[PDB]
């Protein structure tokens, strides 16, 4: 139990307690699952259904985020073939190859347009259990080169700060909404891959989980042309502050470029807050077996469950 997340609880609390339709079960099993009780339901499912109603109130919020939400990646493809804002962003679940289905596992895109330029975010990894996020990846991929989008400018960039498989859509949002804020360092990204390249890949793309599958294989098993890097490299601390692990929080706020070892609070607070600090004031138990348990501390940063029930307290608050 941790006072930050329980500030949240008694902040979003009294809005749910007042809420009526399914938005009141949302937050409710939003507030159950921040508390540390147990959740009767998929959480990925729940956030993509009240996606929407958010991505509203956030845009509102901050205009110029310009985040949409995509029901297929092929709607994406049909986005850009407009002539549509400068930037925008897309929340989508890919697409099973074999089935045709949606299949939750959501991503963002940080989109610039011109022979557009694309910027996937994976907040997990891109290789994945089976194999099967890479695979996906590639449908992806391949779906935006027939499209007519060049694969060498576009570009998947695994952060691994989620370690859960629950929190897709919430790491997505947080990731939109922090690719708006940190709008430059993305569009001196962009022009790079304009030109077909990515800064420091040839270090960076290694550290990822398809750097491993790609020097153990030694054969394409992504797509041709599309490039990925680790997201610590190419961006700011902004997408580590709900990184769950305490470890990476370390080893971050540990690199000689230093970039991920300054403050991660807004500059008007009273007490300051870097990366392991943030992770710490939101340091609680999870949510496993006692037959099977794990080493290393079975304890994470529930920051991003905090991060729910403040999307959930803005819109709530929005609604009425
Ligand atoms: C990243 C991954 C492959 C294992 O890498 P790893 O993190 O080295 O495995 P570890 O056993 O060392 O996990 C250690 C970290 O996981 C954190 N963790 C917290 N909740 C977790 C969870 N539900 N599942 C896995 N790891 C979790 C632990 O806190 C620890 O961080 P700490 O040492 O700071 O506490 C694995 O955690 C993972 O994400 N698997 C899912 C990937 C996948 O197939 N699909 C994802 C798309 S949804
Ligand atoms: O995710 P965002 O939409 O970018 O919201 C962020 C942020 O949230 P993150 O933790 O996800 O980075 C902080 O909230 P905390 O969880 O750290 O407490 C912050 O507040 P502080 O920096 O002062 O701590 C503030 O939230 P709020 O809108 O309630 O003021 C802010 O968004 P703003 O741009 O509106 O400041």
């Amino acid at each position: 139990q941790s006072m930050r997340l329980q500030q949240k609880i008694n902040d979003l609390k009294p809005y749910v307690r007042h809420a009526r339709g399914p938005i009141k079960a949302y937050g409710q099993a939003a507030l159950d699952r921040a508390s540390g009780a147990a959740t009767s339901v998929s959480f990925a499912e729940l956030d993509a259904t009240h996606l929407d109603a958010m991505v509203y109130i956030e845009n509102q919020r901050n205009p110029g985020l310009n985040l949409k939400h995509f029901r297929d990646h092929y709607y994406l493809i049909q986005a850009l073939q407009s002539d549509g804002p400068s930037a925008f962003r897309a929340i989508f679940p890919q697409t099973c190859p074999e089935t045709g289905q949606t299949l939750k596992h959501h991503v963002m895109a940080d989109v610039r347009l011109h022979a557009p330029t694309i910027i996937i975010t994976e907040p997990a990894v891109i290789v994945g259990a089976r194999y099967q996020q890479l695979q996906r990846h590639n449908l992806t991929l391949e779906d935006l080169s027939e499209s007519g989008v060049p694969l060498s400018q576009v570009a998947i960039i695994e952060t691994q700060a989620q370690k859960t498989s629950d929190d897709c859509v919430m790491y997505s949002l947080n990731y939109a909404i922090k690719a708006h804020k940190n709008a430059a360092q993305f569009d001196d990204i962009h022009h790079g891959l304009q030109h077909g390249t990515l800064s420091t890949e040839s270090e960076s793309r290694a550290r990822t989980t398809l750097g491993a599958l790609e020097a153990s294989s030694s054969y394409s098993v992504m797509h041709e042309g599309a490039h990925a890097a680790f997201g610590a490299d190419v961006l700011p601390v902004d997408f580590y502050k709900h990184g769950a692990s305490l470890t990476q929080a370390y080893y971050l706020m540990k690199r000689p470029d230093g970039r991920m070892a300054g403050r991660v609070n807004s500059e008007g607070h009273s007490e300051a807050e870097n990366l392991v600090q943030r992770n710490q004031a939101f340091r609680v138990k999870r949510r496993e077996l006692l037959d099977d348990e794990t080493p290393s501390n079975t304890q994470f940063s529930a920051s991003i469950d905090g991060f729910r029930l403040q999307e959930i307290k803005r819109v709530l608050a929005a609604a009425q």
